[PDB]
Formats: C-alpha cells, structure tokens, sequence
C-alpha cells in the first residue's frame, strides 16, 4: 500500500460508530480496527511520528496500516 | 453532532452498570462505550484537553463522540 | 451508593479467580469487573486519589463503583 | 496461597502458547491469565515491587496470584 | 527456539490483516498474536531491549516469542 501521510498525530476522535479518526499531515482519516485505538492515542500522547499507508488518501478516507517510529 | 463541552477531564467515575461518567466543563456525562474507558482515563492522567460532542448536553446526558487534543 | 473509602491505592492484588483486590484507606475490597483492573493499576502507579462506593464496606467486601480524582 | 518470591520484575517473556513468564527473585514462573500480561509489563516498566503467591514455587512453575506494591 | 535478533525496537507497523510487524536488529518480522501488539509498542516507547526467538529468522518471517529486558 502507498504512503499517504507522515507526521505527529495532531488530534484523535472517537466516532459514534466506534471508529477512530486521526489527523496526520494535512489529512483526516479513520480506521475501523479497534486494536489501533489505544496505539494511536499512545503515539499522540508520547509525540511519536507515524506514517499512515492507504489507497484512500483523502480527507474522510479509511486506513488500517500505520507505522510507529 | 454539536459541541457540548471542552476542557480537561475534572474526574471520571466507573458506574455499577459498567458505564463510565466523566466531568468536563460544567457537565457530568456518561458513555456506554467500553472502548472510551481507558482513553478517557489517559486523557485525564496526562492532562489532555478533550471536547465532547452530544445532543444530550445536560448533566446525566449520554455521549459517544470525543476529540482528544 | 454510599461512600466507603477515599485515598490513594496502597496496593492491588490479582486473585486466583480473576478478581482484583485493592487497599484504599483502612479497607481491602474486591471487584469482579475486569474493566477496572488496569484502571485501578494506573491510579496506583500515578498516585491518583480514588473513592470507592459500596454497601459492603468491610474487609473482603465487593465493589464496582470507583471515582478517579 | 504461600508467598513464593518478592522483588522487581527482572524480565518478562511472551511464550509460544500465549502464556506469560516473569522473572522475580531467583524464580522464573508463568501465568496462563491473559489479564496479567499488561499488568506485569507495566510493573516491570515502572519498577514496581511485586510479590507472587504460588504452591508451585520452582522454576517453570505456574501462578495466578500477584501483589503490586 | 533459537535467538534471532536482540535490540531496541526501531519501528513497528500495524498491518492490513491485523498482524503486527516489528524491526529489531537487522530483521523485519511479524506476529499474528494480538496480545503482543501493545506490549511491543510499550517496549518501543520506553526504549526496552527485546530479544526475538524464531526459527524463521529472515526478513518477513514470523514470531511469537519475545523477551523484554
Ligand atoms: C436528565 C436526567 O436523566 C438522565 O440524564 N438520564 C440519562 C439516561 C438515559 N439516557 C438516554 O436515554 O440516552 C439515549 C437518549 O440519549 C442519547 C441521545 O439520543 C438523542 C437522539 O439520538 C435524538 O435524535 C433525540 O432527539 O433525542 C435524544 C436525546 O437528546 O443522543 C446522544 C448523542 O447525540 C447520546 O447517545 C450517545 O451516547 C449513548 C451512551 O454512550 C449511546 O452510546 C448512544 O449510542 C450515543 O449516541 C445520548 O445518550
Ligand atoms: O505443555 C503444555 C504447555 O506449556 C507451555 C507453558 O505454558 C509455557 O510456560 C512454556 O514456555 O511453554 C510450555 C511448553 O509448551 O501449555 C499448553 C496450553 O497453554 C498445553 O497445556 C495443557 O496441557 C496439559 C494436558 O492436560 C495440562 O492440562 C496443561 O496444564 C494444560 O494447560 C501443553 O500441553
Ligand atoms: O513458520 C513458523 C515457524 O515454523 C517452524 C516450526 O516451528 C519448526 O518445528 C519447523 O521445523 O520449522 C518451521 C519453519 O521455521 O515457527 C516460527 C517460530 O519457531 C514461526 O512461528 C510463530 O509465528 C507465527 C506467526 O507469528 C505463529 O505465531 C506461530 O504459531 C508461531 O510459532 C514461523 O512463522
Ligand atoms: O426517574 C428518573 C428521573 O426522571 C425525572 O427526570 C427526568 C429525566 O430523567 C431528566 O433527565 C430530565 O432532566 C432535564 C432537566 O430537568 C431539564 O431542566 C434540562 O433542560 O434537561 C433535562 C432533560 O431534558 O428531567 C425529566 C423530567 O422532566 C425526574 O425528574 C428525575 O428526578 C429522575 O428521577
Ligand atoms: O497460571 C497458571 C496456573 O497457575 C495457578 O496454578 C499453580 C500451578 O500451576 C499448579 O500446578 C498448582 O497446583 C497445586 C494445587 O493447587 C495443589 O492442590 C496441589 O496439591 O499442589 C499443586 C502443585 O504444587 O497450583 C498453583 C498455585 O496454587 C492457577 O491457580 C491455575 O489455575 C493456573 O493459572
Ligand atoms: O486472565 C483473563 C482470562 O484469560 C484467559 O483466557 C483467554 C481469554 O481471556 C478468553 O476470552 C479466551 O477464551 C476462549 C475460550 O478458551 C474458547 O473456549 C472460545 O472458543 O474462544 C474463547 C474466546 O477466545 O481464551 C483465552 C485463553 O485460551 C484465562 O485462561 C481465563 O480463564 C482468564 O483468566
Ligand atoms: O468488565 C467486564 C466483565 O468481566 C467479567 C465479569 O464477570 C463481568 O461482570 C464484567 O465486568
């Protein structure tokens, strides 16, 4: 899957359908994987740099692949 | 959903029906989403500023949407 | 439910039946709610002040309601 | 159950059958309770002193009772 | 099982099939154990030294055994 954005996690949002939105770079993206919820929040809290991989590389787009650096 | 309150998390409470109550701004609110329990506690512990979105914007009211900043 | 004890968590104990015991104030109490295990450990580790609410307010008594301050 | 060892968690090990091994005092012990995995890793990380209770107080022996101090 | 690599966790990656990849030493490896996801991310965040034990000791190989030092 292609790289989409890389950056620190500007903010996260828990959504009304139990998905989890994230803002990284200039993109707001979401993931239906519940596993990623607390990893992403930890990244946000500790100031990790993450890379998100997705073909739906647009605001509102979905993702499931993330790299924690 | 409309913004309801924004602030740091004043306190949380685990309830007898496994719901989780949170005090943010001047509102005490609850969420039946189990997934939010540890996110909300981490936010509380680290001093994050959260925004809760809900149409039931009164003490005792329910929520599922939260933004972690 | 009435207040039972208020204090920092002196120590916790994982029990052989997968319940979790906590010492707060002068009381040892337990909870069969798995969700509370890591919340109570976190409170212990970070020195949070908790309040436990239970009508079984004696050593060995059960609880499910906790306030995290 | 009798006390078996007391000390800081020298190391943990995740095992091929999803059990979790821990080195405390002079004993290596394991637990088949999944709930304890992240508690024991948090105790290791923050330098908590634990006591493990078990009748199988020998290397390789099993446990489910832990006290977090 | 034989030792494979030892080191700090250079990066992790959540994969599209809910497995978790990890870079330690000169090897990129994955595990299908969901339990290990947040343990390995904690090790990464806190700068723990891990050892991975696997007979598939090449890039892209699988593991389930980790030692946290
Ligand atoms: C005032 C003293 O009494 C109480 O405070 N009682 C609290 C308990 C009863 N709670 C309750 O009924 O919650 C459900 C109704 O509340 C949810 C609210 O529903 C809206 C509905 O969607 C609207 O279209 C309609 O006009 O009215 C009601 C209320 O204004 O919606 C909000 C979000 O917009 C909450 O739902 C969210 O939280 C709960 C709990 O976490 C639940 O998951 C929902 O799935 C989630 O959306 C209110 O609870
Ligand atoms: O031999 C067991 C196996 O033991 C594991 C152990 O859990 C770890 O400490 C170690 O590192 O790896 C050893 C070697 O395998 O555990 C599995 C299940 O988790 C099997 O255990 C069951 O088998 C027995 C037959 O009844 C007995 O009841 C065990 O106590 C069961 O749990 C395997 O046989
Ligand atoms: O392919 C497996 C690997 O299989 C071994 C098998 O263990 C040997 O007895 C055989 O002779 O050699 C094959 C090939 O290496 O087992 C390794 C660890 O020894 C990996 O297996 C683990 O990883 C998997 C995905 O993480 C899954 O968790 C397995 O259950 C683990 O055993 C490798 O993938
Ligand atoms: O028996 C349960 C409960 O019933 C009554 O309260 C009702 C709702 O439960 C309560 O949420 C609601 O609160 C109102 C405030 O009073 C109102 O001023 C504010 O604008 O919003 C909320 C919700 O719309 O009130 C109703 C009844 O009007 C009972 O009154 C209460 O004691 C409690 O027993
Ligand atoms: O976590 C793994 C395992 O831990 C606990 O069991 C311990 C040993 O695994 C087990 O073999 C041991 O059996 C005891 C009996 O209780 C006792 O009656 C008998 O006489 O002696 C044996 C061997 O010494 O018990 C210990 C701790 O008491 C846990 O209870 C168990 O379910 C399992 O998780
Ligand atoms: O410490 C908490 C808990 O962990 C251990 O059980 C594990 C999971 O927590 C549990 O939900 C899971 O149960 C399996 C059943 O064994 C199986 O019959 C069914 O088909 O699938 C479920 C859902 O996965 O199993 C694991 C352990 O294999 C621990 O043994 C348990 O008693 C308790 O302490
Ligand atoms: O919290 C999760 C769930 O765990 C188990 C208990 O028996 C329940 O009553 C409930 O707590």
């Amino acid at each position: 899957t292609p790289d989409c954005v890389t950056g620190k996690v500007e903010y996260t949002k828990y959504n009304d359908d139990d998905t989890f939105t994230v803002k990284v770079g200039d993109k707001e993206l979401f993931t239906n994987r519940w596993n990623l919820q607390s990893l992403l929040l930890s990244a946000q809290i500790t100031g990790m740099t993450v890379t998100i991989k997705t073909n739906a590389c647009h605001n509102g787009g979905g993702f499931s692949e993330v790299i924690f650096r």
